């Protein structure tokens, strides 16, 4: 094997090593053999006569430090419960520690589903399994995940020659799509069924090819069934579907969308490349050499102290979305505004208006809470986009207001939108309307004002919801303007 | 040996009552799932018998045979197993939910039946036989499942041989719920000498008629040393049966003795304080003299009466359940003062040329049960009345009458919205009695006359404006325009 471990690394890369290791990848894999401390869970008493195990059968804990993520499975020892002797059982009862209590899946008692075949290409480095071209292969693994080389390459020629052997350095998608999806393996089983995790003829995904050689990911398209997706297309499936979801919105066509446009500057990819927005001190990056939008690894940082220790944000939940959703260098009287949406939640557009902050934005409300609803169980959408509660109720799925409102119905709350929205639509088509039809006078003050005050209220884009009395506030004072 | 004749020979005479209280849940606590198979709730199928360390075939009765406002089942095993003494049931340790629908196990008392008739049915069956430490002897018996029309109008053998000659029991007394509907010690004790969790004496059981503490000492705040069964607000913390006790805590409960001790009382007065008043049938007459009890159990709750709801036997929907009483109807004129104009208020309601201006909460679906209410006791709403300010929901770990409706919010700003409301209603109000009182010669001006009346109606209210906020500023601000 050319997988040489995390530890050989942390003699020449001391911060990175440390930092990484209190991430929740860095702490996914737990030998409880060697380190009985590291087994959650109560085993205490007639725990045993519940959970129809016991703490001696359990052989490693997945997901070993609980983060943003809670629920922690075990894996029991080599051949145990059914499962082949060169293989090992995921257990049937799972411990959520966040809620601090067992949970087990009572069809699977006695039988563990294998490990290795069913799950670890997404959990170690250098996995081999048997597939229908290679049906005598031994099932075997390098080393524990989530670890450097699953992001970076194997290291065995990096660390005997650093400078003349590159590691792979990804900020493409990919390099966290390889887990953070579902899809069907271009390989397939004995059996010939497809693996849950990506695999082709030559193993694993290894960082620096492309995705699609190994794996073929779930779409809103090849999901028939709405099983995976609900008919918004947000993710309804709990279990990881970042990079199905992330491929759908605006995030991931960030950089083509500005090579489209006719005014593309090297001054714009801050906000809609990856390699630009991740560039260091000093460096350039120009519209020929960027090639990706805004990805995973923008709000994402895989290792450093500074981010949060839940989910890793490069930036606090309140910043994370506003560095880029602002209009910071452009409000000025006969200027329009692009993309306010900062401004316009918090209220602080200047122009002599004093600061007027939304409901929602005094009492702790950010754009993740309406733009990212736990639509799949605990886990955040990725869709980046809000879900009405009329398809809350329509399709049977959490939205992007009940779980803060759960006194009030989904017919409530869509009728504050509605009231809201419909008002707002109104007034940007009457303001929008008598600006055209006043396109003469455009060089006066009072009609420069007055495009700017439309120009916040719709360029925002949310027809007042980010902040209702606001767009009043400015689409009544653009009318008061243009007489 | 019984004076118990079980429910089956009331049907013939009382054909709607059976019916009725057949739908109730009361009707349906007690099943034999050996005579009803398909009584028995919970998955049993495959691989839940692990899980669960005992099967369907162990089960001899269901507790809560039929869920309405309650919903978790539990199990009664088959006489002598599971560790109990084999003139007793063991009650099991997995509980069904329903609800929810899935198993709720207590993992400690894995093996470990707890002993039913001892421990328990004294509050679930008629007729019930257990030694004590005058009679340790005495064989465990019982006569009929609960709760049936004798646990709530006494044994029946005699009438149903003579019906207009040995009369039953009608209880309005809040003790005829009490006797299960609370926590407590009995008088009698065990051949070990603790107290059992039911009522019990000398005689046996509480009977309808006679006086519960003669039978059984009923849990309190004052009791209740350590706090392991009111929170320090006084609501019900642990979610078994504290509907009484907290009832006695209530105004609800000396609304009677309130009305006698007032100058004014008259017959009228009766229909929102008294429960014979209230629940006097078409024709009959209640006057003070006749009245004794407040508004007990029995006014707001019916034990067998189709025109009831089904979860929780309201004689009225939560909507009306409060307003029928809180309301000011005859009473709003300029001039006069208003008393408890609490559905007027929350409503917008109040007449006087005003448009009606309903509070956001009330056009929202709101209403009195949801903040006076709270749910402080698992799922269960407390009898308190009173309302849980989301300081001491911070304070002491407890729900509160905001949190829940508003889980996004933090109850420091939850707290911040109700002191703000009140501290700007509490100063207005401080304002206006003082103007009121200083122009007190000007009382026959018409102008004067409105004012009174629109500050009687925001502080009789009671709320300091959390009613409906923006009519209490409305109505002030005109009380002051008025008094210029
Ligand atoms: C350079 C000087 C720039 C050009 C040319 C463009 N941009 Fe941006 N941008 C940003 C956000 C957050 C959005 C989404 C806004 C929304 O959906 O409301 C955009 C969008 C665009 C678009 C149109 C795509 C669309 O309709 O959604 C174009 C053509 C475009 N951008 C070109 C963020 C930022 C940013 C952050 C600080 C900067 C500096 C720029 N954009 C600069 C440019
Ligand atoms: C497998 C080979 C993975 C790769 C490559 C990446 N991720 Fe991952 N991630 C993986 C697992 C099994 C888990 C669960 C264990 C856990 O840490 O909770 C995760 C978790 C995350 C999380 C949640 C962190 C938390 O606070 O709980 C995030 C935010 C995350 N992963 C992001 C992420 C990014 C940005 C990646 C590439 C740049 C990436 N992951 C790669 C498995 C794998
Ligand atoms: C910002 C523009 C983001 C991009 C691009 C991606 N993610 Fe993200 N992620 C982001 C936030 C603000 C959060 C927190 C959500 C919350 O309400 O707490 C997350 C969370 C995750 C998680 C944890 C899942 C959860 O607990 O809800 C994971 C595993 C994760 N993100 C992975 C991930 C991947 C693989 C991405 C590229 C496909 C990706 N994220 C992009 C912000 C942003
Ligand atoms: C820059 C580094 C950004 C960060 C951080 C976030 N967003 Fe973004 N967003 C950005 C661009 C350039 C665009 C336009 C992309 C395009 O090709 O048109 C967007 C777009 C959106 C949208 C529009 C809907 C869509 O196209 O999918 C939404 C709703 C959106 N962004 C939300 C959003 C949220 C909630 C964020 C924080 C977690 C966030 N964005 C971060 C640039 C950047
Ligand atoms: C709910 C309390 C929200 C908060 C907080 C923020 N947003 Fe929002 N946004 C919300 C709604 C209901 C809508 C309207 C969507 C519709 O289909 O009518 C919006 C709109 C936007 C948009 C434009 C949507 C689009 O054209 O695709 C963007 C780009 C957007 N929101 C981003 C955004 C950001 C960055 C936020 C915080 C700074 C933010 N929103 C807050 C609901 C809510
Ligand atoms: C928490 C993560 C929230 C989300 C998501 C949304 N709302 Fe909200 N909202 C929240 C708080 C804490 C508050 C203040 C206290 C309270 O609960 O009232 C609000 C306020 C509102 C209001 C009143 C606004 C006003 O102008 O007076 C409305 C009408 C409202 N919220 C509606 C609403 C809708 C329609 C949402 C999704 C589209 C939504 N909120 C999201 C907390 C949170
Ligand atoms: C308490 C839990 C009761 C049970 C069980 C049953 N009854 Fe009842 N009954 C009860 C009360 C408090 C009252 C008076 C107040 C009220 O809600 O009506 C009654 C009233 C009756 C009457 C009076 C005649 C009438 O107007 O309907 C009868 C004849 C009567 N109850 C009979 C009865 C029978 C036959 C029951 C079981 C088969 C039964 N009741 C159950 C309290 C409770
Ligand atoms: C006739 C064959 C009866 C049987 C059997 C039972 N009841 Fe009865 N009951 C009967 C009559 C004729 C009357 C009074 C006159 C009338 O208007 O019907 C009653 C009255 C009651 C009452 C009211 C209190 C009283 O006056 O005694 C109650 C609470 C009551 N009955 C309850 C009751 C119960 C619980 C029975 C069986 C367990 C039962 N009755 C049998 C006629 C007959
Ligand atoms: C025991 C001898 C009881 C007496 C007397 C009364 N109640 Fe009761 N009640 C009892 C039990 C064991 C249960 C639980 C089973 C169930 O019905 O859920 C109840 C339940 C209620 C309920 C809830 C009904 C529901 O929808 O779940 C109510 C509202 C109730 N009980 C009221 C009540 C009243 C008003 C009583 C006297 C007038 C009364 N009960 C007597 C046990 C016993
Ligand atoms: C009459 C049939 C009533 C119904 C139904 C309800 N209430 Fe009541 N309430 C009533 C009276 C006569 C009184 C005064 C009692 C006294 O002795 O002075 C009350 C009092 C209250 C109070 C005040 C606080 C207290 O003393 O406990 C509250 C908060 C209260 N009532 C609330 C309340 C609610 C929430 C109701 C429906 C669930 C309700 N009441 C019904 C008369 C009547
Ligand atoms: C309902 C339609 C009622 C009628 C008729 C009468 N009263 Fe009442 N009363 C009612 C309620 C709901 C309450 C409690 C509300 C509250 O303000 O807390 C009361 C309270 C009283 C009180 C106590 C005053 C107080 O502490 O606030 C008194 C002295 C009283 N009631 C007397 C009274 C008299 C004399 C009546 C007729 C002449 C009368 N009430 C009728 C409900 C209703
Ligand atoms: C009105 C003035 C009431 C009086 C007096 C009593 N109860 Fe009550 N109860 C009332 C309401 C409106 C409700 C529904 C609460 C909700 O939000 O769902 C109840 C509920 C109960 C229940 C069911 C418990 C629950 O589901 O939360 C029981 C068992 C109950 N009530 C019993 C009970 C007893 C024994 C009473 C007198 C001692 C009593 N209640 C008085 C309204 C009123
Ligand atoms: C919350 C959304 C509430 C609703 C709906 C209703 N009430 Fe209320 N009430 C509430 C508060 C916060 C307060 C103030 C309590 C304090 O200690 O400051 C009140 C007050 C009352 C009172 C006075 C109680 C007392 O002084 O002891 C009464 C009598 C009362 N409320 C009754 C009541 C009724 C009948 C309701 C519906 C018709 C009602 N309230 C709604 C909170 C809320
Ligand atoms: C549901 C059973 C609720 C309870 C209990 C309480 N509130 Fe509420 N509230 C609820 C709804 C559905 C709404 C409208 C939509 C929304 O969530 O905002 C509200 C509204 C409020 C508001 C804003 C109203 C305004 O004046 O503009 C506030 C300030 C508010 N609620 C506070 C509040 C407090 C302090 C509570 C207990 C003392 C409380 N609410 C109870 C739903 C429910
Ligand atoms: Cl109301
Ligand atoms: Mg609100």
């Amino acid at each position: 094997t050319e997988y040489v471990g995390d530890e050989a690394c942390k003699t020449c890369h001391s911060d990175v090593h440390s930092a990484w290791s209190e991430t929740s990848h860095g702490n996914f894999i737990k030998d409880v053999t060697k380190d009985p401390k590291a087994l959650p869970g109560n085993f205490e008493g007639n725990y045993p006569k519940m959970l129809n195990f016991k703490a001696e059968d359990i052989q490693y804990v997945l997901l070993g430090k609980p983060g943003a993520l809670k629920v922690q499975e075990l894996v029991g020892k080599k051949g145990t419960f059914g499962v082949p002797a060169d293989d090992y059982p995921v257990m049937w009862a799972s411990w959520d520690a966040g809620k601090g209590e067992w949970e087990i899946e009572v069809e699977a008692i006695g039988e563990g589903t294998p490990w290795l075949s069913t799950c670890a290409g997404c959990h170690v480095t250098g996995l081999t399994v048997p597939t229908d071209k290679n049906p005598k292969a031994a099932k075997a693994f390098a080393g524990f995940g989530i670890t450097c080389e699953q992001c970076h390459g194997p290291g065995a020629k990096h660390i005997k020659n650093p400078q003349g052997e590159k590691m792979v350095i990804s900020y493409d998608a990919e390099n966290c799509g390889q887990c953070h999806s579902r899809g069907d393996s271009v390989a397939k089983t004995p059996d010939g069924k497809p693996f849950g995790y990506p695999y082709n003829d030559e193993g694993q995904y290894v960082p620096g090819k492309k995705l699609a050689d190994y794996y073929t990911v779930v779409s809103v398209e090849g999901d028939k069934e709405g099983k995976l997706f609900w008919p918004t297309k947000h993710a309804k499936n709990s279990h990881h579907l970042q990079y199905p979801e992330w491929l759908m919105t605006g995030h991931a066509t960030a950089l083509e969308t500005l090579k489209g446009n006719g005014h593309a500057q090297d001054r714009c990819l801050k906000c809609h490349s990856a390699e630009a927005y991740l560039a260091k001190e000093g460096t350039t990056v120009t519209m020929n050499d960027a090639k990706l939008g805004v990805t995973c690894q923008v709000c994402h940082a895989s290792h450093d102290p500074a981010a949060t220790k839940e989910a890793f944000l490069r930036k606090p939940k309140t910043e994370i979305c506003t560095q880029c959703h602002n209009a910071e260098g452009g409000i000025v009287a006969g200027k329009e505004v692009h993309h306010p949406h900062k401004e316009m939640n918090e209220g602080k557009i200047g122009l002599g208006f004093p600061d007027s902050p939304s409901v929602m934005y005094k009492a702790g409300v950010t754009c993740v809470d309406c733009h990212m609803p736990k639509t799949a169980g605990p886990k955040a959408s990725h869709l980046m986009k809000v879900v009405m509660p009329k398809d809350g109720k329509a399709n049977g799925m959490p939205d992007s207001c009940s779980s803060c409102h759960p006194g009030a119905s989904q017919d409530y709350l869509q009728n504050v939108i509605d009231t809201w929205q419909n008002d707002i639509k109104g007034r940007l088509a009457k303001v929008k309307a008598k600006l055209d039809a006043k396109k003469a006078a455009a060089n006066s003050q009072a009609y420069k004002e007055a495009l700017t005050y439309y120009s916040i209220v719709a360029a925002d884009g949310s027809n007042g919801v980010h902040n209702y009395d606001l767009a009043v506030k400015l689409l009544t004072a653009a009318e008061q303007k243009l007489q």
